[PDB]
C-alpha cells in the first residue's frame, strides 16, 4: 500500500473527533478507498468514514489491510502539522505503517499498528438541510456554553436551533440569513439532542464550507460533511425525547 492526501489537516480534524468517541478504530484500508466506522461505548453516537481512492494524490493499494490506532496516541503525532501538507503512507506488512509529513520539513513516523475489531455495524428524515459549517460551528458551541440539550427544528424555508431552557442563544439557518445553500423538506420536525455530544466532535465542521443536517422528530441527528474528490464523514447522534 502506497498512498499521498494533500491535506494532513482533514485527517487531524477526523482524528480529533474521533478520540472524544472511541480510544482505539480502524481504518480498512482497501482497494478502492478507506473506510472506518467508531461507535462510542453507549451506542449513542457514531462516525462513519468513506475516503474513496479519487480523493488522493496516489493511491496504489493492491491488497486490502487493516490499520488499527489508537486515537489518542496518532492525535499527538500529528499535533505539530499546523500547515496544509501532505501525508504519504507506505505499508509493506500488516505490523507497521509508515506515515510521512511533508513540507514543515519532514517527519517520518513508523506506526506499529494494533488490533482492533470493527464495531458490530448495523436514516428516513424529515428535513435535510445544507446549512454553513461554520454557522453550526458557531451555534453549537454557544448553545453548549449556556444549555445542556440544544433543539433543532425546521420547515420548508428553514432551520433554527437553539438551546433548551429560558432565554435563548437561538440561531436561524435559511436564504435569508445566508446560511442555508438547499433544504430537502418531507415535513416540519422538531427534535433534541444532548448538546455535549455536538460540540465534541465540532472538529469535524473544518471539513467543509457546508454541513448537511438531516432529522426527525425523535429521530436520529445525521451530520454529512462531504470533503472534495467524493469523501465523506458522517456524525450520528441519538435523540432525547425533548
Ligand atoms: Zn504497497
Ligand atoms: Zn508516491
Ligand atoms: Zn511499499
Ligand atoms: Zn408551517
Ligand atoms: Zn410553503
Ligand atoms: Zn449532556
Ligand atoms: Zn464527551
Ligand atoms: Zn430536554
Amino acid at each position: 500500500a502506497h498512498i499521498v492526501y494533500d491535506d494532513v489537516r482533514d485527517l487531524k480534524a477526523i482524528i480529533q473527533a474521533l478520540l472524544k468517541l472511541v480510544d482505539e478504530a480502524l481504518f480498512d484500508i482497501k482497494p478502492e478507498g478507506i473506510q472506518l466506522v467508531a461507535i462510542d461505548k453507549a451506542h449513542i453516537s457514531l462516525i462513519k468514514i468513506e475516503l474513496p481512492k479519487e480523493m488522493f494524490k496516489e493511491y496504489d493499494v493492491p491488497e486490502e489491510f487493516k490499520f488499527g490506532f489508537n486515537t489518542q496516541y496518532m492525535s499527538k503525532l500529528l499535533k505539530a502539522a499546523k500547515r496544509k501538507e501532505e501525508i504519504i503512507i507506505d505499508a509493506d506488512s500488516p505490523e507497521v505503517v509508515k506515515l510521512t509529513l511533508s513540507g514543515a520539513l519532514n517527519r517520518v513516523f513508523n506506526v506499529n499498528n494494533i488490533e482492533v475489531l470493527p464495531p458490530e455495524v448495523p436514516l428516513e428524515f424529515d428535513i435535510k438541510a445544507t446549512i454553513n459549517a461554520s454557522g453550526l460551528k458557531n451555534a453549537i458551541g454557544e448553545i453548549a456554553e449556556v444549555a445542556d440539550t440544544l433543539l433543532i427544528s425546521g420547515n420548508e424555508e428553514k432551520v433554527v436551533v437553539k438551546g433548551e431552557g429560558e432565554n435563548k442563544v437561538e440561531v436561524e439557518f435559511s436564504k435569508d440569513t445566508g446560511s442555508l445553500a438547499d433544504i430537502e423538506f418531507n415535513k416540519e420536525s422538531s427534535s433534541a439532542y444532548d448538546v455535549e455530544y455536538l460540540n465534541d466532535i465540532i472538529s469535524l465542521t473544518k471539513l467543509s464550507d457546508y454541513v448537511k443536517v438531516a432529522f426527525a422528530d425523535q429521530k436520529p441527528m445525521q451530520l454529512e460533511f462531504n470533503m472534495e474528490g467524493g469523501g465523506k464523514v458522517t456524525y450520528l447522534l441519538a435523540p432525547k425525547l425533548s
